[PDB]
C-alpha cells in the first residue's frame, strides 16, 4: 500500500467541504453521476475509431448500489476507467487549478453546489462520506484501489478484489447521520431532480 499526501490546495478543498455548514448535501450524487457520464463519453468516443476498446465490456451504464448493512452507497460505471497515474493525479482532474477557480468563485458569491463547473465535483463525496474508496480499471493498466478518509492523505494499492472489466466504482462510506442516501425513495428523488437527462441507463439496485 502506497500512501500519498494531497497537494495543499486539494487538502484545503476537502477541509472546506467537510467543515463548511451547507445543508444541500444531496448534490454529491449529481456530481458523481456526472463524472461517470464523462467517463462513459470518453470510452464511447475512443471506441468510435477503435472498437476493440470495448472488448472489456460493451455495455455503457451506471449502477447505484445502496447497502444498509455496510452503510455504503456505491456508484459503478463502465466508463474509460483510470490508470494508476490518473488516480495519483487527483483522479484525472485538474484539481489544483480547479480548486483555485472554485475558491475565487466562492468568494465572489457562488455556492458549493457549483463545484462541478470547476472540475472538482468528485470531492463533494465528502459532504456525505467519512471515507471514499475508488476501484478503477482502465484498458491500459491493472485494477487499482484508491482510498481516503481525508486528513491530508490517500492510499493507492493494486486491487485483488472482484475484477471489474473496465470502469470506475466509487464506494461512499456514509457518515452516521447521512444514511438517508441509502433509502430507495430518496435516491430516486435525487436522480429525478438532478440527473434526469443523463445519456446512459442508471439502475438503482434494491436490497
Ligand atoms: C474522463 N473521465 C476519465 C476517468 N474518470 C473516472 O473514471 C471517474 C468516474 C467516476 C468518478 O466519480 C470519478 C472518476 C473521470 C473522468
Amino acid at each position: 500500500v502506497e500512501t500519498f499526501a494531497f497537494q495543499a490546495e486539494i487538502a484545503q478543498l476537502m477541509s472546506l467541504i467537510i467543515n463548511t455548514f451547507y445543508s444541500n448535501k444531496e448534490i454529491f450524487l449529481r456530481e458523481l453521476i456526472s463524472n461517470s457520464s464523462d467517463a462513459l463519453d470518453k470510452i464511447r468516443y475512443e471506441s468510435l475509431t477503435d472498437p476493440s476498446k470495448l472488448d472489456s465490456g460493451k455495455e455503457l451504464h451506471i449502477n447505484l448500489i445502496p447497502n444498509k448493512q455496510d452503510r455504503t452507497l456505491t456508484i459503478v460505471d463502465t466508463g474509460i476507467g483510470m490508470t494508476k497515474a490518473d488516480l495519483i493525479n487527483n483522479l484525472g482532474t485538474i484539481a489544483k487549478s480547479g480548486t483555485k477557480a472554485f475558491m475565487e468563485a466562492l468568494q465572489a458569491g457562488a455556492d458549493i453546489s457549483m463545484i462541478g463547473q470547476f472540475g472538482v465535483g468528485f470531492y463533494s463525496a465528502y459532504l456525505v462520506a467519512e471515507k471514499v474508496t475508488v476501484i478503477t480499471k482502465h484498458n491500459d493498466d491493472e485494477q487499482y484501489a484508491w482510498e481516503s478518509s481525508a486528513g491530508g492523505s490517500f492510499t493507492v494499492r493494486t486491487d485483488t478484489g472482484e475484477p471489474m472489466g473496465r470502469g470506475t466504482k466509487v464506494i461512499l462510506h456514509l457518515k452516521e447521520d447521512q444514511t438517508e442516501y441509502l433509502e430507495e425513495r430518496r435516491i430516486k428523488e435525487i436522480v429525478k431532480k438532478h440527473s434526469q437527462f443523463i445519456g446512459y441507463p442508471i439502475t438503482l439496485f434494491v436490497e
